[PDB]
């Protein structure tokens, strides 16, 4: 199975059309959390109450 | 001799005609069943009642 995969991956690489994909921006993490959004949660709680 | 040349060309052409399909992901089963959807069934039962 591993060799079948190696053959398949090699065919995948060989049949690759894109000449060279480039990494413009390496991954970086935003220090401000995206969830939970405290303000909207509190507003929703107050309105629901 | 020309027929022999055409034979060699046809043999190489037949041997080289391989590709057009490069399966990316193999068959994989989702362990979570898709049917029946228990929650919607229970909700429908309660609402119908």
């Amino acid at each position: 199975l591993q060799l079948l995969n190696r053959q398949q991956e090699l065919n995948i690489a060989k049949s690759s059309a894109i000449g060279n994909v480039r990494i413009i921006d390496n991954a970086v993490t935003d220090p401000n959390p995206v969830r939970p959004k405290k303000t909207i949660i509190i507003v929703i709680g107050v309105v629901l109450g």
